[PDB]
DNA sequence: GGGATGGTG
DNA sequence: TGCACCATCCCT
């Protein structure tokens, strides 16, 4: 049966009281500069549903959505603040986010939608917007009647739910989690994806025009190879004239034909001189395709920037994530795909590009949680963590490490962090078997604690049912039990991994907290614009550097204190690039 | 829509 | 490889 419901023609008193369950609707997935399609509120006088166009343009719903004192119940109420500031419009007073604190409750469940969060609770009176809105090309806005409903629906869930998902964080002892981590946090989000990072177009563009004939160069050299022409973008046609035409051997298998993945083709790459042209191919096209092209889709042609969104309710152990565009992930490993970043440009004149990013923070995590005395008294010592275990598990001196040897120990201290399980690791050729398990034994002689760590976590997680981080976000491994090997397996590593990851991700977003306190009591002009998991990138006036110097790193090492420190390098330039 | 590939921490 | 992600490209 209908859910009852004013459709206002206007804003009335007792639609602005001091607790609500707002809703502000935007169905574009990218809510920059998005339309708001429709706004409902439920509170202790009723409930109705209000025409964007004159709700947004009465004085008395605007000042009562900027109002900190009129609290609101929402759910992605960053989506809301953010196509309210394109707006002009200041969302303030949002005490309870479902979203997020569905997300905290259990990432698992991959909550993205009322529905999903309100089945939580066995409510069902509200409806997934997928059902609502469609998917894809068929996805439009219904009818006002329809759409009304839903919205008010979606507000009442919220309304019903906010206690028990409230009373529930409370038990599990998340609700600091939420309050003071999470929701702070998701305002400082909205500042951050609001704002805008400045794109130097005509550099990227240059760069398009190189790698086009650079490009066009090497895919003729291979069609002359190959003694004819096909689509090299192609596994399974490149996998023909590799494994077939030219003989190469198979090496490796994937589960539909012929791998061709860079690692494979770098041991292929002597067979024939087409191998290193394919892999060059690849590279140019990477970034081609991804990071020239795919970038200059999504500059704002008016502003020259890019407003990426950070998914805050997505990865399980905590992490935020970007998309359109990812500015978690441009290149800087490969010197070429590097230059990208010299496009990446400060919003404004004589303003510069300031970079911090903790040094090894999972590894000093790790030695907090294990408590293992060799290992936080490596980190005390502010060695290089690398060579100190390569020390240790080759029993040799500083003096006698090799390159080699410290490239192995990297490789493995990446391996106990990402979980030893008893059905993965060795790809990386060499003896393997034995040995890396003779290694792996090694390192957990001269790292007692990380050992016992490691053997708990994983006890834990099938005590009670999930692990948990710092500041007690939790991941369900309901696997650990799983009577497949394959499949405990993975739950295991993330049983190890989660706190290690999830606790680094806590330290971050409290940090990021911290630091915007701390510019705001400085009144300094610098923002930050990006996070990419164990980083923080700003901008700010020249003028500012030096205070950023000694301020950020300070903020970011303070955010908690650990067993051991915390240490945060940075680097500030008129590019991303030079921020190095 | 799925997998294959490759970009980041 | 093994942890956590996202975008582009084929191809059914
Ligand atoms: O607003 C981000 C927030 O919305 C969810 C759905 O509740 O994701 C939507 O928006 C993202 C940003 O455009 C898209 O990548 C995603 O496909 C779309 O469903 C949440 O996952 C997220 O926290
Ligand atoms: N995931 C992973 C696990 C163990 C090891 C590696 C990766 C590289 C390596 C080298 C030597 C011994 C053990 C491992």
């Amino acid at each position: 049966a209908a859910m009852a419901f004013t459709l206002a023609d206007r804003v009335t008193e007792e639609m602005l009281a001091d607790k609500a369950a707002l809703v502000v609707e935007v169905v574009e997935e990218n809510y920059h500069d998005a339309p708001i399609v429709g706004i409902a509120v439920v509170n202790e006088h009723g409930r109705f549903f209000l025409r964007p166009e004159t709700a947004l343009a009465d004085p008395q719903f605007v000042a009562w959505l900027g109002d900190e004192t009129k609290k609101k119940s929402m759910f992605d109420s960053k989506r809301a603040a953010v196509a309210l500031k394109w707006k002009g419009i200041e969302l303030c007073g949002v005490s309870f986010d479902l979203l997020l604190a569905a997300y905290l409750l259990d990432p698992a469940q991959g909550v993205d939608d009322v529905a999903a969060a309100a089945k939580m609770k066995q409510y069902e009176a509200v409806r997934p917007d997928e059902a609502v809105y469609g998917k894809g090309a068929k996805r439009a806005v219904p009818d006002e009647p329809v759409l009304a409903e839903h919205l008010v629906r979606k507000a009442a869930a919220i309304w019903e739910l906010e206690r028990p998902f409230l009373d529930e964080l409370r038990r599990n002892e998340q609700d600091r989690l939420l309050v003071e981590l999470e929701q702070p946090l998701s305002s400082i989000l909205a500042e951050m994806e609001f704002a805008g990072v400045k794109v130097d177009t005509k550099r990227l563009e240059q760069m398009g025009k190189e790698l086009a004939e650079q490009l066009g160069t090497v895919e003729q050299r291979i069609y002359e190879l190959a003694g004819q022409e096909f689509n090299i973008n192609s596994p399974k046609q490149l996998g023909v004239i590799l494994f077939e035409k030219l003989q190469l051997p198979v090496l490796k298998k994937t589960k539909t034909g012929y791998s061709t993945s860079a690692d494979v083709l770098e041991k292929l790459a002597p067979y024939h001189e087409i191998v290193e042209n394919i892999l060059h191919y690849r590279q140019l096209g990477k970034l081609q395709s991804t990071y020239i092209e795919g970038l200059l889709k999504v500059v704002r042609p008016d502003t020259k920037k890019v407003h990426t969104i950070f998914n805050q309710a997505l990865t399980q152990t905590g992490r935020l994530s970007s998309t359109e565009p990812n500015l978690q992930n441009i290149p800087i490993r490969l010197e070429e795909g590097r230059k990208i970043r010299q496009a990446f440009v400060p919003s404004e004149s004589d303003w510069l590009i300031f970079a911090a990013d903790y040094s090894q923070i999972e590894l000093r995590v790790l030695a907090h949680i294990a408590e293992d005395d060799n290992l936080m008294e490596a980190f005390r010592r502010d060695l290089d963590i690398h060579t100190k275990t390569a020390m240790d598990i080759f029993q040799v001196s500083e003096d006698e490490v090799t390159p080699n040897m410290r490239r192995q120990a990297k490789a493995v201290n990446f391996g106990i962090v990402y979980g030893i399980s008893d059905y993965g690791l060795a790809q990386n050729l060499n003896i393997s078997r034995k040995e890396a398990a003779e290694f792996i034994e090694r390192y957990f002689e001269s790292f007692p604690g990380v050992k016992r760590y490691m053997e708990n976590i994983v006890q834990e997680a099938k005590q009670k049912g999930y692990v948990t981080t710092l500041l007690h976000r939790r991941r369900y491994l309901p696997d650990i039990t799983s009577r497949n090997f394959n499949v405990r397996s993975f739950a295991e590593r993330m049983a190890m991994n989660t706190p290690i990851q999830g606790s680094a991700a806590d330290i971050i977003k409290k940090a990021m907290i911290d630091l915007n306190a701390r510019l705001k009591e400085e009144r300094l002009q610098a923002h930050l614009l990006l996070q990419v998991h164990d980083e923080l990138i700003l901008e700010a006036p020249k003028e500012e550097m030096e205070r950023l110097c000694r301020l950020v790193p300070e903020v970011m090492e303070q955010a908690v204190t650990l067993r051991v420190p915390l240490k945060v390098d940075y680097h500030y330039g008129s590019t991303w690039y030079d921020a190095k």
